[PDB]
């Protein structure tokens, strides 16, 4: 509308184009994602309406949604930064471990809160994770995924990430559970560690033998079920899992343990975030201030 002042486009996101504006009345400065279509489905826009309530220091929050003209409009609070390129600035020196520690932590926090709303993320990667100066970070996109099916490509036709999608997703799973998105934070835990995407694949069929290849292929014995998911094929090849210090290097055992709870191949096995929480690995965990060049 004309009550935002464009500041700039801040990308394409996963739906439609991002700008940072300003209310020309408040002064506020927000991130507007415009999202593109037959009128827009009323059941999203019902959706969408009930997430403006779930409010958490974790979750980028939601001020407004507003349907017009076919056109779809979310108004979110801004954050300066993305966890992606806080990463990429950091990729010569590494996050340090403490602040690794404290995003994953408050990212646990964030989807424990969620996930006890019965909000799911589904698309939870390190763009959607934003962060500030105070050394918050904030998972943002919440439960969008499910007022709007599953991702393909976006406006610009761009390639969909499936890098930090649990494996009983590519194995065309229908219903998802909390469980993907601890899968989704377990990937990103490892990025942060090592500096490099866990599982980068670039077709599906890739993503899903990425996975095989470094947890070994599953079977009735750690996945009860998995042989008869709906795209799941006897002649997977069988890997041998990989020992798990080979992984993360040089992650402690209290985080290599963590993750391997996040990344069980069993969505039931699977850590909650909840219990996570309470995992050794955060006994010493703390705030720091992250180096933010904006
Ligand atoms: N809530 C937000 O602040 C925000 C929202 C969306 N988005 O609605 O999709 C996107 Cl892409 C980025 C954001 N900020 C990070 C940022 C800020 C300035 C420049 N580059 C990145």
């Amino acid at each position: 509308m004309e009550n935002f002042q464009k500041v700039e486009k801040i990308g394409e996101g996963t739906y439609g184009v991002v700008y940072k504006a300003r209310n020309k009345l408040t002064g506020e400065v927000v991130a507007l994602k415009k999202i593109r279509t037959e009128g827009v489905p009323s059941t999203a826009i019902r959706e969408i309406s009930l997430l403006k309530e779930l409010n958490h220091p974790n979750i980028v929050k939601l001020l407004d949604v507003i349907h017009t003209e076919n056109k779809l409009y979310l108004v979110f609070e801004f954050l300066h930064q993305d966890l992606k390129k806080f990463m990429d600035a950091s990729a010569l020196t590494g996050i340090p471990l403490p602040l690794i520690k404290s995003y994953l932590f408050q990212l646990l926090q964030g989807l424990a809160f969620c996930h006890s709303h019965r909000v799911l993320h589904r698309d939870l990667k390190p763009q959607n994770l934003l962060i500030n100066t105070e050394g918050a970070i904030k998972l943002a996109d919440f439960g969008l995924a499910r007022a709007f099916g599953v991702p393909v490509r976006t406006y610009t036709h761009e390639v969909v990430t499936l890098w930090y999608r649990a494996p009983e997703i590519l194995l065309g799973c229908k219903y998802y559970s909390t469980a993907v998105d601890i899968w989704s934070l377990g990937c990103i835990f490892a990025e942060m560690v090592t500096r490099r995407a866990l599982f980068p694949g670039d077709s599906e069929i890739d993503q899903l033998f990425r996975i095989f290849r470094t947890l070994g292929t599953p079977d009735e014995v750690v996945w009860p079920g998995v042989t008869s998911m709906p795209d799941y094929k006897p002649s997977f090849p069988k890997w041998a899992r990989q020992d798990f210090s080979k992984v993360v290097p040089p992650l402690d055992e209290d985080g290599r343990s963590l993750l391997s709870q996040m990344l069980h191949y069993d969505p039931n096995k699977r850590i909650s975030a909840k219990a996570a929480l309470a995992h050794p690995f955060f006994q010493d965990v703390t705030k720091p201030v992250p180096h933010l060049r904006l």
